[PDB]
């Protein structure tokens, strides 16, 4: 109980800073998570115990892909960390619990293929998920593992606690399908636009722990350039596996997928970055003003990927 985690004076001092990297060792990953739920939640909020077990089979229930990974996974969490931090009165005691352990779940057995993939495959969780396909299966897996004996990390929350925050954890899971993102953040825009945004409005929470599952989940774009332009590599490395597998299927791929368009990843950066990013964390600073500095983070790195397209890199 008297058991605090405490990091190097390097990170204890980067950690709360949204750039935050969480290195390349991955034994320090588990106890930097457990330092972000103690600080965010409390030392209280859940045994010990049963978080370092339930940390443990998450890890090993995500594969060695290149990008959809258990690095991955840390570093949605830690953004959505510096969310709940820098926004301490806005959130319940059940949401800052569910948030972090939804993001550290969020891609629970990705496989590296996007739902399209399981589709044109005719893959058997395509057949069991008809949309969202992957995020029902992080969300199934979620619960299985939360029903393993000893990992039942909620079991001293009521029966109507515990029902929140599973609703909680399957929304925000849900929210992380980016073909959803585009509706959540236009009716958010209105919303906001109109004044009638009310963060005491239950639809109106989900749709904004909507955006911020999305901001988190794309935080890489947020990241300092070395670690943005790095962290590129893994994300093309399985989406041209992925046009590959197309090709194998006799589907030309989208050119994002295809490997002989690699020339074009810059120009293919600018639009994701002004379709969805920008939007992405414009809305969230909106909603939440000390966001700000995700949104700042995201025009750095637009300006360093119009500088690659122009030559100078
Ligand atoms: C941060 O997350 C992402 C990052 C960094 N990048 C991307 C890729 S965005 C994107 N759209 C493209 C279109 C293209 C292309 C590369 C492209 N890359 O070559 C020719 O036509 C995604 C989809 C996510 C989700
Ligand atoms: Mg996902
Ligand atoms: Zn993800």
């Amino acid at each position: 109980g008297l058991m605090q985690f405490t990091l190097p004076v390097r990170l204890c001092k980067e950690i709360e800073l949204f750039h935050f990297d969480i290195g390349p060792f991955e034994n320090m990953w588990p106890g930097i998570f457990v330092y972000m739920v103690h600080r965010s939640c409390g030392t209280s909020c859940f045994e010990l115990e049963k978080l370092c077990r339930f940390i443990m089979s998450v890890k090993k229930n995500y594969r060695r892909v290149p990008y959809h990974n258990w690095k991955h996974a840390v570093t949605v969490a830690h953004c959505m960390y510096a969310i709940l931090q820098n926004n301490h009165t806005l959130f319940t005691d059940l949401e800052r619990k569910g948030l972090l352990i939804a993001c550290l779940c969020h891609d629970l057995d990705h496989r590296g293929f996007s739902n399209s993939y399981l589709q044109k495959f005719d893959h058997p969780l395509a057949a069991l998920y008809s949309t969202s396909t992957m995020e029902q299966h992080h969300f199934s897996q979620t619960v299985s593992i939360l029903q393993l004996e000893g990992h039942n990390i909620f079991s001293t929350l009521s029966s109507s606690e515990y029902e929140q925050v599973l609703e909680i954890i399957r929304k925000a899971i849900i929210a992380t399908d980016l073909a959803l993102y585009f509706g959540n953040r236009k009716q958010l825009e209105e919303m906001y636009q109109t004044g009638s945004l009310n963060l005491n409005n239950q639809s109106h929470r989900d749709r904004v722990i909507g955006l911020m599952m999305t901001a988190c989940d794309l935080c890489s774009v947020t990241k300092l350039w070395p670690v943005t332009k790095l962290t590129a590599n893994d994300i093309y490395a399985e989406f041209w596996a992925e046009g590959d597998e197309m090709k194998k299927l006799g589907i030309q791929p989208i050119p994002m997928m295809d490997r002989d368009k690699k020339d074009e990843v810059p120009q293919g950066q600018l639009g994701f970055y002004n379709a969805v990013a920008i939007p992405c964390y414009t809305t969230l600073t909106q909603i939440l003003p000390p966001t700000e500095p995700l949104l700042k983070a995201c025009r750095d790195n637009l300006s360093q990927w119009e500088k690659v397209i122009r030559g100078e890199e």
